[PDB]
């Protein structure tokens, strides 16, 4: 009877506010899972230096390759929202509540997304840059070492921010859960 | 609508990746002793990538027919499609099955990490240096993290579902 306005504004929360982070989660966990595939690759563009006998020699071409690939793929796949797009000021208030290192609030057609930010990517393909080039590069140990901890960086940072974004997310859970208890009790 | 036949779906498939993560797990603790001091001369370390090759290839074999949806049975890809978007669409995978589809557990970490292995040539024991171990370890947790995500993940999507019915199926 007047249940049925709870039911409602019930479904509304969770489309306003517990399906955004799924679908934030689900989005960032993709990528996360393609970053994960040129992780796994590294090992085999890295090999043995040559005379003699501390060096690393690095395919930085097929490395920048794979990493260009993922941000491509990334560009119009937003954090929020699903479909469509919203207000500039409706980006910004789920950027706040998403994080500023997960996400960055982007123009598209007529309207905002939160995107998913870059900016790791971004730092990697820089350095490669700096190297200089083109896969067979060979790199002698403090130098390699001086790379890898810039990269490992990068690498870190994104891990960190997956693990954060569940967890907030995890949060969410609890917190609606907690408010469809609040609005059963009206009863 | 959430039905008690909605959560009958996410209690098998959370049951299932749980099952597989904590059979990874098992492999987690075999690793350390699939490492040593290598050479011998210089800075590395071997790497028992066959025995470490057969640990992950079984955890495939073993799940490779337990999929998330449906626990019996297959459907049109249209629906397994559904409900692979349903469960935050990562942790399964559209498969073929028999007559129909089902969601299978995604093991796409699991071939990651078995490549990277093939990456690392010799079929028996390889000596990894600092820059080449560094990399395979960055590689291979990485996609142990995308596994334990998933799985926290779809935990917290079961955990909702199931208060949601608790709540409005008790008023």
């Amino acid at each position: 009877e007047l249940w049925a306005k709870i039911a409602n504004s019930i479904n509304d929360i969770n489309e306003q506010y517990l399906k955004v982070y799924e679908h934030a989660v689900s989005s960032y966990t993709q990528m996360y899972q393609d970053f994960s595939a040129v992780l796994s690759s590294l090992a085999g563009w890295i090999s043995p230096g040559g005379n003699d006998g501390n060096s690393v020699k690095l395919q930085v071409n097929s490395l920048k390759k794979a990493l260009e690939e993922l941000k491509e793929k990334y560009k119009d796949k937003p954090l929020y929202p699903a479909n469509n797009t919203v207000s500039q000021e409706q980006a910004n208030k789920w950027l706040t509540e998403l994080g500023g290192t997960i996400g960055k609030v982007s123009q598209k057609n007529g309207g905002y997304v939160v995107s998913i930010n870059m900016t790791p990517i971004d730092n990697m393909l820089k350095s490669l840059d700096n190297l200089g080039g083109n896969g067979e590069v060979v790199l002698d140990n403090a130098k390699y070492q001086a790379w890898n901890a810039g990269f490992s960086a990068e690498d870190e940072t994104m891990k960190n921010n997956l693990q954060t974004l569940v967890q907030k997310y995890s949060n969410a859970n609890s917190i609606f859960d907690n408010l469809v208890k609040v609005l059963s009790s009206t009863i």
